[PDB]
């Protein structure tokens, strides 16, 4: 009976310990997962009671997805796009780094049956979602990623990302200010999907949009929300507007941590259960 751990500051938030504990007894695999508090400051400290202590691994969150790139063996080219990783996996003392939240949010996508391949991407954000997102997009094949971040503290974070894949990738990523309501109403018209990874549309802003006009979406488009809290995103009700194909915030919360059940268990993760369960 190995532990998976969650090694942030703070925890209480936290739905994985829940999601992952009812999906480890729904298969009866001899796992447990445990949350504890941890910051930078103990997180080298708590990397090395992983080791000692043989745990299987454990999921990161803030604030030590960045600094926790630097504890593990292994990291997957679309991590060292990203800079930051929210699950360590631990194969018998050699640790490797993954992002979830990356591949999770892309899977939601493969499964509603629609193809990256060649496709152009809007994304909207530079933060944690968004970045993971896109390196994850652009390592599956995505031809364009027509990223908008305005000028605060992430803009530069989205030129030196444009920057990695650009470098590493056959992916082509450029950057534009998001108050230039126009460029972008022509770069949501010449994109396949539409990909929300911004706080906007989440409680108290659980009334504000990115998207001005509904009429700048179309109806073969597809929009993807990272916000599941509420469920319709402001973005969502103007997209089941125009008739776009739509996927909300519990996909990619829930096939996220799918990734890391198998990745810990090796098994399947009883998805369809999990979602039952967590009242979705
Ligand atoms: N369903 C899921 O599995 C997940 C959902 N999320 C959600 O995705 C969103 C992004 O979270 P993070 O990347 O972790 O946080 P973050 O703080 O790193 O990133 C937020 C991003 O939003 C942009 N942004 C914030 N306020 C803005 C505004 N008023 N106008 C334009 N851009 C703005 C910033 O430029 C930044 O890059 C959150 O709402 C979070 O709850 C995050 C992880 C998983």
């Amino acid at each position: 009976y190995e532990l998976i751990g969650l090694m942030a500051y703070p925890i209480r938030h936290s739905l994985s310990p829940e999601m992952q504990n009812k999906a480890l007894e729904k298969a009866g695999l001899p796992f447990t997962y445990m949350a504890f508090e941890v910051d930078n400051d103990s997180f080298p400290g708590a990397i090395e009671g992983l080791k000692a202590l043989k745990m299987r691994g454990t999921g990161v969150s803030m604030p030590n997805k960045q600094l926790a790139c630097e504890y593990v063996d292994e990291l997957t080219p679309a991590a060292k796009l990203v800079g930051a990783i929210n699950t360590i996996v631990n194969d018998d003392g050699y640790l490797r780094g993954y992002n979830t939240d990356g591949t999770g949010h892309i899977r939601a996508i493969k499964e509603s049956g629609f193809d990256i391949k060649g496709k152009t991407m809007v994304l909207l954000g530079a933060g944690g979602a968004s970045t993971a997102i896109g390196a994850q997009g652009a390592i599956e094949g995505l031809k364009e990623i027509k990223l908008f971040n305005r000028r605060d503290e992430f803009f530069d974070k989205a030129l030196a990302f444009a920057q990695r894949v650009n470098e590493n990738t056959d992916c082509v990523v450029t950057v534009t200010d998001l108050a230039d309501q126009q460029a972008f109403a022509e770069a949501l018209a010449s994109a396949d999907i539409l990909t929300n990874g911004t706080k906007v549309g989440m409680k108290p802003l659980e009334n504000e949009s990115l998207v001005n006009d509904i009429s700048l979406l179309h109806p073969g488009l597809l929009v993807t929300e990272c916000v599941y809290n509420p469920h319709m995103t402001k973005l969502l009700q103007q997209a089941q507007q125009a008739g776009c194909k739509t996927i909300d915030g519990y996909g990619m919360l829930l096939w996220q941590g799918a990734e890391q059940f198998t990745l810990w268990t090796g098994k399947d993760f009883p998805l369809e259960y999990v979602k039952q369960v967590m009242g979705f």
